[PDB]
């Protein structure tokens, strides 16, 4: 008598099923005075082997593919070696006999017409064991009960789980590339297809999992949305440019699990294959334009549970939609890496207080890095030829730990990056960055439409200018008219800098002097503003109104006009990608 | 600035060494409460790879030389197999997150020219592994630092040093 309508249906009745007549008798141990059995066995090749019970609608064939359709993929999780273990210290004084079964995994199909079962077909999926033991003394009558099993029956969980067979936000504020996100590990697959299996342990019992990897091979799952950009391989490569990735489809790492039962009552354990997630993510102008998913096999997952009340009826559920589900930590670690269709020059010589660098011809006005090193940490402003293109400046994670020789560049081929500052646009601006002495850093220059050669200048700043610490320079030159003039950047980080130089309209004489209004459109940050005399050596900033709140603001400012004035916005609260910059100019 | 006369030295700064970057691509075991979980590796054949960053006039064949000469000789110790293993459990009622590392022994040859070091090589040989754990609750905020490692890193210190040439 079932519920359910009529058709075909896959039916999963848990683990932990013990055969009977206790098929394939194994033995037990006595032990005595205190000291300890344990017994175990190895799920490998023969001790696997599934058994089938057909029926003339339901074949071998028809079970085994509905069956691992929906649940875990017993042929290919059966030719990995499993072990388990149960341990039991006998008492003081008497004797204890141990008895081993083998538990199994029923996989009943069921057709049913009417309110009714009409056909059934059993699949006995081998799984771990169990062991049972009794407390003896000699020359005493124990139980047929505990000896011989005439009928199957489940030990472990009442479990009726059923499908159907059918006759077929966030605001990112990273700069445009490719990213590598380690999404936490624990990760588990739905319906139990992540199973290693269940331990079932008496009171006063020990009983272990263990993965042995008496062989090497893994499963990694791969999901892309753009196989012919993302492909595996492709992903795989991504990986170990940013986290050093090395055997994927393979693993020699032990984990195991153990877990000893209360005196008083029973415990069971459930150990799942785990996977750890990737998210490569091709993010371009403020949106994820494309994604891959890679999960890397991981060490397991255990779960302690306890037998539901002995009076408790089953449920006929339904099986859960195919997805993952987290059993670790809260994880979220963003890579960027190098993009490997992208061009990379070198500069062999540590530069210097000055440097001047020509764009080779081999480049072709595309899109390309410069790797360099630094000389002396300092502060250097890193510009192009009347400041186009915007270049955005890279830094090597974990560069400079490792060899190095002194004034010439040690490439170290790293490619994950940290983003430090830089615009993605004929924007005229020029990067003031800080730099180590030992860092790699990359210089990204974009794809540039014109034919004219560009030189890229590496000036070491020792002067007022320092002030504007990693941060690029954005050059406001249509400022010549009365208005409410408006720029759209990207928004830099929370905490990170984006300054705005500008000379008010007018001629400049120490006097009409007009007012000037400040204020962001969406982002709130805290504001700084200096004056710029310019002199023969670098620029010599002198301040001017501190600490403004940008957001809105209704505040105006008197600025003689004809002088040039820098704006250093550090941003708060990220509303926005993109940060709003008003310029009101009034008389 | 190191306090040492003009020429070569062959440096074991000691095992401990976990490098950048490096840190969960071995995966972890997540341990419900009460549970055991034993954490292991067997450095046999592809775990015991040294690591090369050479510079010009320290080739892979001199530093290989010139460690094994007054250092312990990897490529011998490297083809015995060598287990090790980690055991934590997990409180009564709670989470715990514990995931696997590499550890290794960093050799460097340096020149020093005056009292400045201005050349190293450096020679990463893998040692054990190193098991770093958490507790955690579901949705809880977890350092980054745990996960990440910027910089390569001991977590153990030393800086020895030899010159290069009854009745």
């Amino acid at each position: 008598t079932i519920d359910l309508a009529d058709g075909n249906y896959v039916v999963s009745r848990g683990d932990g099923w013990i055969l009977s007549r206790q098929n394939q008798i194994l033995g037990g141990s006595v032990i005595s005075n205190g000291s300890t059995g344990i017994v175990g066995d190895l799920r490998v090749n023969d001790n696997a082997i599934p058994y089938y019970y057909p029926t003339p609608s339901f074949n071998e064939e028809y079970i085994k593919n509905n069956i691992q359709t929906v649940f875990a993929n017993f042929t290919e999780a059966n030719q990995i070696p499993i072990g388990f273990e149960f341990s039991k210290t006998a008492p003081s004084n008497k004797n204890l006999y141990m008895y081993l079964q083998y538990t199994y995994i029923r996989y009943e199909i069921i057709k049913v017409l009417q309110h009714e079962i009409i056909e059934r077909a059993v699949l006995y999926v081998p799984s771990l064991g169990y062991v049972k033991s009794i407390e003896f003394n000699p020359g005493e009558k124990i139980n047929k009960d505990f000896y011989f099993l005439t009928n199957d029956k489940c030990i472990l969980n009442e479990q009726f789980l059923y499908k159907k067979i059918l006759e077929t936000q966030r605001v990112l504020p990273y700069s445009n590339g490719l990213y590598v996100i380690n999404k936490g590990d624990g990760y588990i697959r739905t319906n139990d297809k992540d199973l290693i299996g269940t331990l079932l342990i008496e009171a006063g019992s020990s009983g272990s999992i263990i993965q042995p990897r008496l062989r090497n091979t893994t499963r990694p799952l791969f999901t892309t949305s753009n196989d012919a950009k993302f492909s595996q391989q492709y992903t795989e490569e991504r990986l170990k440019d940013a986290f050093n990735v090395q055997l994927f489809n393979t693993s020699t790492s032990l984990f195991k699990f153990v877990e000893e039962a209360p005196s008083n009552k029973n415990i069971c354990i459930k150990a799942y294959n785990t996977y750890e997630k990737y998210e490569l993510i091709d993010y371009q102008n403020g949106s994820i334009v494309n994604k891959a998913e890679y999960y890397l096999p991981s060490l397991g997952y255990c779960e302690v549970t306890n037998a539901p009340s002995p009076e408790s009826e089953v449920v006929k559920t339904q099986v859960a939609e195919d997805g993952f589900i987290q059993n670790g930590p809260e994880e979220e670690i963003v890579v960027g890496v190098i993009d490997p269709s992208e061009n990379i020059q070198e500069i062999n010589t540590a530069i210097s207080d000055n440097y001047t660098y020509n764009i080779p011809g081999i480049v072709n006005n595309n899109p390309f890095y410069i790797l360099f090193t630094v000389n002396t940490t300092g502060i250097y402003k890193i510009n192009a030829q009347n400041n186009l293109p915007s270049l955005k400046i890279y830094e090597a994670i974990g560069s400079g730990n490792r060899n190095f020789q002194s004034g010439n560049l040690c490439d170290d081929d790293i490619k994950a990056i940290n983003y430090i500052t830089g615009f993605d646009s004929n924007a005229k601006s020029y990067l003031v960055v800080l730099l180590n002495k030992d860092k790699n850093y990359y210089i990204r220059v974009p794809q540039t439409s014109s034919n004219i050669e560009n030189q890229i200048k590496f000036k070491r700043e020792e002067g007022d200018l320092r002030n504007l610490m990693n941060s690029s320079v954005n050059i406001i030159d249509n400022l010549n008219s009365t208005g409410a003039h408006y720029y759209t950047r990207q928004s830099p980080d929370v905490h990170d800098y984006i300054s705005y130089e500008f000379t008010i309209p007018g001629n400049f004489n120490n006097k009409d002097t007009s007012n000037i209004r400040l204020y962001t459109s969406y982002n709130q940050g805290i504001g700084t503003l200096f004056r710029v005399t310019e002199t023969i050596d670098g620029y010599n900033l002198i301040n001017i109104q501190q600490n403004l709140n940008l957001l809105n603001s209704t505040k105006s400012i008197r600025l003689l006009n004809g002088a040039i004035y820098i704006l250093k916005v550090e941003v708060t609260e990220l509303n926005n990608y993109n940060i709003k910059l008003h310029i009101d100019i009034t008389n």
